[PDB]
């Protein structure tokens, strides 16, 4: 009966930011950060392995793009499933926020990679297939109850990268954004986006608008957010 | 519980398909799974334009395609057996599926070897069996095995017998390549050597079956053997 909800958006987003505060507020609610998170930093064989291939991808994507594309994603799966059946026992209200989605890893991430020929058609169609599949056998129980998508200008993230200042993210481009913000934009704001997964297009999503700081001034957002969570 | 399964493992062109394809003929209660892979050789469906597609790369650059074969031939795998267990021998009295080949190939004969070659670096490989751990681990008894046929044929057999397949891209095939899948069809199947990561692997009974013989119009003792060794299971 735990409530899944994932936490969607673009890079420097907030996301992290807005998962560490609504943890933090209430004995009911926990968080899974995103494998590609933890990899990006006496540490697991995932870091060792997730480690190697984030570097890997950024020399020559139209080599790695697939092996890493399939590792986050099982990566994910593993971490929501862990959460899912572990912690947050045996909460009177229990909420689980995921950030970023096995929805995310393909159809924002999986899918840019392609439309910018890092990954060719065969390479594409098989993740696509092993994204099915997988999901199928082992991730029924990762179905969500709703999403939340944190907006935020392409510039206002470029601006956020710059203010978390690590040094391998500083030359991300603009158009890079713009094609992640306009891909996120007509998945989860137009909904013109169709998925394989019938269920999600009638998923009730929460728009947040992050441009403003909200580190010093959240409460408008949190409260959004309870509102939202009863609706369910 | 309730349909035995029982793989049928040997190095290439040792004659696995020319032996499930006499086997099937002779008992209802027996099925049999084609391996994808054997079947990526020949509107397609998508996986096979993939598998195809894979396979020719695969052929042309291993470097570049092991891990992405070995995750899509090993998915695919478990498709088709999962499907046999669900469409086949719903009520028959004894019923037996058998696999050519098994995911344990897949992994210890096969993308081993092409790490062993270095078709596949370490994160690569690492990457492979992390994967192919958490997955078979989902399933737990499900597609686990309860006997091993072993058709066991030296290389030479095997060379000559690709020779008599008589298939393209399978004459450059070479003698080297041949003995090293041996050496690791014997740590395994025969003497017991080779350390593996599924617990059961080490109890499984497996019948080894010498094959060196042609047994095309002749297989009647090698079909009495398997017999005798499924009222052991
Ligand atoms: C099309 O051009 C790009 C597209 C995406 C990128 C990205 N770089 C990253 C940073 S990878 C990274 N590695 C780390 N080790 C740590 C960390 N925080 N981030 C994320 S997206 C960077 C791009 O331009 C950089 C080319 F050198
Ligand atoms: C030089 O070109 C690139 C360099 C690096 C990248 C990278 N993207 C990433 C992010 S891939 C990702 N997939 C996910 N599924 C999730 C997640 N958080 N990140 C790390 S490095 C991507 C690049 O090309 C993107 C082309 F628009
Ligand atoms: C180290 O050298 C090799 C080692 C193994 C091979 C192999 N070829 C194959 C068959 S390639 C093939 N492609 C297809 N499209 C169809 C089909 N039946 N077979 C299996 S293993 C091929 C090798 O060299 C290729 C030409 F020397
Ligand atoms: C040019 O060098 C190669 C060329 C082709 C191969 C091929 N192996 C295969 C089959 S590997 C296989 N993996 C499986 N998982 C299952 C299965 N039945 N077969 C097809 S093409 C393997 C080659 O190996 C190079 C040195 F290991
Ligand atoms: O309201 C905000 C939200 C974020 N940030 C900063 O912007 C960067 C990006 O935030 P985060 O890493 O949480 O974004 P994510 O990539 O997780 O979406 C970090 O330096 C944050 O501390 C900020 O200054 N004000
Ligand atoms: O007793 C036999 C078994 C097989 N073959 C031939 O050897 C080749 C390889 O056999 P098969 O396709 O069964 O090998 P697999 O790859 O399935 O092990 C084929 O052309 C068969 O016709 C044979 O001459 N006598």
């Amino acid at each position: 009966r735990i409530k899944k909800i994932s936490i969607e958006g673009n890079i420097a987003a907030g996301k992290s930011t807005f998962v560490n505060i609504l943890k933090q507020l209430s004995e009911d609610w926990e968080v899974v950060p995103e494998p590609v998170a933890r990899w990006s930093n006496e540490l697991t064989m995932e870091q060792k392995n997730g480690g190697n291939v984030l570097q890997m991808m950024y020399e020559k994507p139209e080599r790695w793009s697939f092996t890493f594309q399939t590792y986050a994603c099982l990566s994910r799966i593993r971490a929501q499933l862990a959460s899912l059946n572990g912690k947050l026992k045996d909460a009177e209200k229990p909420v689980l926020f995921f950030e970023r989605s096995v929805y995310s890893d393909r159809y924002i991430f999986a899918s840019n990679l392609y439309e910018s020929e890092s990954m060719n058609e065969t390479e594409w169609t098989i993740y696509q297939d092993w994204h099915d599949w997988m999901n199928n056998q082992f991730g029924q129980s990762l179905e969500l109850d709703g999403i939340i998508y944190l907006q935020a200008t392409p510039e206002t993230c470029l601006h956020r990268i710059y203010l978390r200042g690590r040094n391998e993210e500083q030359g991300i481009p603009l158009e890079y954004l713009e094609k992640l913000h306009y891909k996120h934009e007509s998945w989860l704001l137009h909904r013109t986006l169709k998925t394989n997964f019938d269920y999600l297009q009638e998923v009730p999503i929460l728009t947040l608008d992050v441009n403003e700081d909200f580190k010093d001034k959240y409460e408008s957002l949190v409260e959004k957010v309870k509102e939202f969570l009863s609706t369910l």
